[PDB]
């Protein structure tokens, strides 16, 4: 009783759909770089490999030849990505809330406070404002503005939004995150190798929660947040860096992300299992708990999938995001959550979690921070 | 009670001093705009009205003349405003958190939340993380990173801090605001006399709490937060913007802010007054409460002080502030509140909140946003 609940999720992308297949010829095409014939080879397995069926983007063939700047490798090109993305940032939130607010089913004036996340541009007013303005809510619901966040941010809104909900009798928050990756896209180059993992990985989208403790009875509850904790993993500095410059948004891997997270997996969790060992009067194994991972890329998927000797199952919700829409950074989770409810349904399972009790919802990013949150199914 | 209380506050600020009487003097010859000569009039006269007799700057002519785009007025500079920032913010939040934590007097292992602000550059992994590596805190200390957020936000983390530190038994929230000038420096221009308003209050500064609900016998309170609210005043759309731009951060001022606040002051504390007449079943004057008010500039305060009635010493601790640092956005107003305790001691008052029981704490930003808390003091 009283732990922060998940009320609603609504999703959005932008209509433009991308197929991974032939990405490679639209993005060195667009760039200019079609005598990169290596390089262009080398992205092409990239996104063979990615787990990617295809992704959605704001940014098309007409922006980007109206936008030469942002064709470039390092062209100073700013101004123009942040006029994009404190435009279409809120925007994109606003459909996705729409959809969490009709599944609530409740007036907009019971909204009590607003957690808005991204890493795409930044703004003053923030994106959070310009949310409560689209969305007509009252003037005084407490706001809580994340920027330049990253891809653990979908878990860090959940995070706290459950001490805002838990802590105010009668709160209903408004989470949303949203991104849009007209920041980060730039020409490839031999010289940042790195920059082809983000450029076959990193889609648009967003998604909205409503949370709330104590659900009354014409609401319906989807999940509980009953832990969460943050966490930066040994020997990982440097490991993820990212620079907001003239040029953008600008990426830096330095480390084997996947094999830090692997490695640290099972100590994560020590913590949220003891609770549910001091709730349950047992342990479960990590294959008994469902999952709502951060699909960073398909590398970390399958490295934690077989460290944690999970069933193959148990990753399909993370890994059909993935494959529908590419890695969305702080939204991306955030949908996973949708698409375990969703198959919940459609599978007939007794618990909105794949017919399990407990889960973990995992969201990774630069520190390297792992974000973790143990929830209860419905 | 259980009420989130501050335990501790420590400030800091860059080492050297630009006095205010000939602050005109420095910025037109290292911007190389003294053949403007009826700008620069304009400027002092801003300048000597502004209630500011010094502030503090980590900028000076030698990193100025190193880097002579941002000398200009839009040239652009935003890559070596962020060099500067992103390092710089995190080192004087150190400063300031480091006293802190002393005054409380506990280990730094006993902090469990970590909340940080800034307008002054974005990076990833954000100043949160720098901070917490460069106090050696814990590595599952749970983070929350306010960027870009405007002269509102020592309130907003404070509020922020209440409920991390009233739905967590045993947590302790250490609270850092840092600001550094370096994002918004530029020359002066005709074309652009609301910067004017900036260069003349802005300041360098960082302010950092100790938050925490059940104090135990060994530390000490120096107030309780016992109600927070945000809320966006009517008819104020558009009145502060900033934009973050290939030329750093930007603002534009286009509505009368001292008017609009003045116009709605009395509304905004009606809810915190009706939760004083819950609890005390008395009803004090405006002049009956003590007042933590970010200095944003002495029309602000005037013209509050003068709507609200009040005895003109109760903006003395913000008008202390203001003199001594100028306008250092969200670390201001915790330095108002290190003022008040400060004044509490010198004059022999009977409470730390200038001896009267209900305080105000008040900061403004962007939307307009004013941030409300309702203090008792100790």
């Amino acid at each position: 009783s009283g732990k922060a609940t998940v009320l609603a999720v609504g999703t959005a992308v932008p209509p433009k759909e991308f197929d991974q297949s032939t990405y490679p010829d639209f993005y060195f095409n667009v760039t200019n770089c079609n005598d990169k014939v290596e390089l262009k080879g080398k992205f092409q397995r990239i996104c063979d490999r990615s787990g990617i069926k295809k992704r959605h983007f704001y940014l098309d063939e007409e922006i980007l030849k109206a936008n030469p700047g942002m064709c470039t490798y390092m062209g100073a090109s700013l101004d123009v990505r942040q006029n994009i993305a404190v435009r279409e940032v809120p925007k994109l939130a606003k459909e996705a809330a729409l959809k969490a607010i009709k599944e609530w089913g409740q007036p907009k004036s019971k909204i009590t406070h607003l957690v808005f996340g991204t890493t795409s541009g930044v703004d003053m007013p923030g994106a959070d404002f310009q949310l409560l303005k689209l969305l007509g809510l009252r003037p005084n619901v407490k706001r809580i503005m994340l920027y330049q966040q990253g891809c653990s941010a979908g878990a860090t809104v959940t995070r706290v939004a459950k001490d805002l909900a838990e802590n105010n009798p009668g709160a209903r928050v408004l989470v949303a995150c949203s991104e849009v990756t007209a920041v980060t896209f730039r020409a490839p180059s031999e010289t940042h190798l790195d920059g082809l993992v983000g450029a076959a990985l990193f889609g648009d989208g967003a998604a909205a929660l409503i949370i709330g403790s104590n659900p009354t009875p014409v609401e319906k509850p989807l999940f509980e947040v009953h832990w969460s904790g943050q966490c930066v993993l040994p020997d990982s500095d440097g490991a993820i860096l990212g620079h907001l410059r003239e040029a953008g948004l600008v990426f830096h891997l330095l480390k084997d992300v996947p094999g830090i997270i692997s490695k640290n997996i099972e100590k994560l969790l020590a913590e949220p299992l003891d609770y549910v060992k001091s709730v349950d009067e047992a342990s479960p194994a990590y294959t008994d708990l469902f999952w709502v991972v951060h699909p960073g890329g398909p590398a970390i998927l399958d490295q934690v999938e077989a460290k944690l000797k999970l069933d193959k199952d148990r990753m399909q919700a993370t890994r059909d995001v993935l494959a529908q829409y590419g890695n969305m950074s702080s939204a991306c989770v955030l949908f996973v959550l949708d698409q375990m409810r969703k198959r919940s349904v459609e599978l007939n399972k007794d618990t909105t979690g794949d017919g399990l009790k407990w889960g973990v919802m995992l969201g990774f990013g630069p520190g390297l921070t792992v974000e973790t949150l143990l929830l209860k199914s419905i």
